[PDB]
């Protein structure tokens, strides 16, 4: 999967061991770890394939970040902090909750100050509780001068050259992620290009190419969990999701200084290693390049994914009610295309 | 189904008996036979429900038509004549035959003069052959003066008032249908409003409302047999088409002078009665009224049918190949909406 664990400099031991990885039913192949100066890494990014770049220095000034330094300097703004009773955080589109009245939400959001999230995490650790927290906040203007200086110290030269070379849209946001050990963001896909810059701790990243759509069974587009896989990776229901027995992933473990390119529409399952301490990540999201004027066949897998999304959307509007999308689609194919 | 057979005037016996009707697996209810002056008949047509009008005099001058009079006066143009080895005529869109290379056609068209079709039918009857023929030709300018006079004698006053009252488009064509006894046009639906004017002989008409789409399993839109039911009414495959066990039809027998309104998108199965002689029919097709500017919910069944047709069409163009429509639709719903 992730290969034999890397050895940290200065003979400080292995960065992790296989007992910090969760157990799943599918095989994986390693994502390549390359230098940013390696043309193989440019070839991968251009072909919209994942790659771990080891030496971008993208967030070099942020490698000194921890909770004390952040609490001291990140400012007095509000931070979105997500809770969870188990290791799996259950995200959902709150705007789409109206369409599914029989939807029980289980990972609630709560805005708080940074110093509150820090002492709330210290609250849990000593009381021995099993509640998990996950801070996920877009970096804004309300951060202190020191964080602004660190932010200005990012390798904007390298990443801006990446944005122009690939024809991507401009940077949409930076997401700061601080998570507890063992936290799991379940498999889902995003519609923007992602540079996943690891800062503190180690995160296991399992990626699935867009052509695995058939094996990962995303929720209906109108469901609050749109773009998330319905499959419970810890207890896969092979009767509902038989092609999950065919899924093959791409796996890597990113540590401080690593930058993982997650191509747009690629599924990713992200977990903070067991017993590995808190994790810190900053993401760089770019809107993908505009679709070519004339079409090249055969279509890319992510184009077919977008086609399916648009059919579901347009059908929900045409029928007036997203709940009728399913029965019409079954009416369309039953005994005609299946 | 069609009720007890009507008694012809002058004590000339029953117009038909139940032994001239084919045997099928589904129940039926009678289509109402009404006077054109009956408001119930106007209510049915306005609600796009079938009705048999008994006294339109729509094609009154044509009631004297037979093969001798037609051969004498219909002119020297070409007439499309369809052949068939069995009673079921297998029509298909020749333009869509490219998409389905593994399609074997079994009811071939052949253009000929009217006098040839007449003596070819006399050829078959005396040689005892089992080959069937079905003349289906749009009436054009190349018809003799006498047929023009008969055509001018149609009740244009009544039918034009119908066209304006319902907001329909203008008349698209008149189809002259001359068929042999026992001929069957299998179940299919049309996208225009139809006034089905019976002239000679009797035809059993079995209609299914558009909301029976699920029970009648039409071919893929890109298939040459688009808009036709895949179900063999003489040997229904309940394993492929389980909801055909739920279908209920509307049934009637039309004779000379009867006009059957077949509403747009209504399925119809039309058969010339066994041992009943040749049949003559003229159809009047009108494009339906333009769809209302703002939408009224819930949708009509035929609107959902049109929605499904457009998804299949647009998907075939987007993917570049109609053969990929099926697998993408299954990919879309398998384990997500089913
Ligand atoms: O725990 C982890 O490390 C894994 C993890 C935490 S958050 C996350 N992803 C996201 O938060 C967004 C939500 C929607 N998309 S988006 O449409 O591309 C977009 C991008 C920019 C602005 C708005 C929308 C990705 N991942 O994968
Ligand atoms: O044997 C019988 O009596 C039954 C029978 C014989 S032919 C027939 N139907 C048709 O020939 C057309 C083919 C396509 N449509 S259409 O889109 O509405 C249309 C209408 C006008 C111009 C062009 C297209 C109906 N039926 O039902
Ligand atoms: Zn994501
Ligand atoms: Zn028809």
């Amino acid at each position: 999967g992730s290969g034999e664990p890397r050895e940290e400099a200065g003979a400080l031991g292995p960065a992790w061991d296989e007992s910090q990885l969760r157990s799943y039913s599918f095989p994986t192949r390693p994502i390549p770890r390359l230098s940013q100066s390696d043309p193989r890494a440019e070839e991968l990014i251009e072909n919209e394939e994942p790659v771990v770049l080891t030496d971008t220095n993208l967030v070099y000034p942020a490698l000194k970040w921890d909770l004390e330094y952040l609490q001291e300097n990140i400012g007095n703004g509000d931070f979105s902090v997500y809770s969870a009773s188990t290791h799996k955080f259950l995200y959902y589109d709150e705007k789409k909750m109206a369409n599914f009245q029989n939807f029980k939400p289980r990972s609630n959001r709560e805005e708080m100050k940074f110093h509150e999230f820090v002492e709330k995490l210290q609250d849990i650790q000593q009381r021995g509780g099993e509640e998990r927290l996950y801070l996920q906040q877009t970096l804004n203007d309300t951060v202190g001068r020191k964080i602004v200086m660190d932010f200005l110290g990012f390798n904007w030269n390298w990443i801006n050259k990446q944005q122009g070379k690939r024809g991507w849209g401009q940077l949409t946001s930076n997401l700061l992620l601080i998570g507890m050990e063992g936290n799991v963001t379940p498999a889902h896909y995003d519609e923007q290009q992602n540079f996943f810059a690891q800062i503190k701790g180690y995160k296991r990243c399992i990626l699935f190419p867009p052509d695995q759509f058939e094996c990962l069974y995303p929720y209906p587009v109108h469901h609050p969990c749109d773009r998330q896989s319905q499959v419970d990776f810890d207890n896969p229901d092979y009767e509902r999701f038989p092609n999950f027995q065919n899924v093959v992933g791409y796996e890597t473990v990113v540590g401080p200084g690593d930058v993982l390119y997650i191509p747009m529409y690629w599924w990713h399952h992200i977990e903070s290693l067991l017993n590995g301490g808190i994790t810190i990540t900053v993401n760089f999201w770019y809107k993908g390049a505009p679709t070519p004027k004339r079409i090249e066949y055969p279509l890319k897998a992510h184009q077919k994914v977008a086609i399916m999304r648009n059919i579901e959307k347009m059908l929900g509007e045409a029928l007036g009610n997203p709940q009728e999308v399913g029965p019409l689609l079954n009416t369309m194919i039953k005994g005609r295309y299946n």
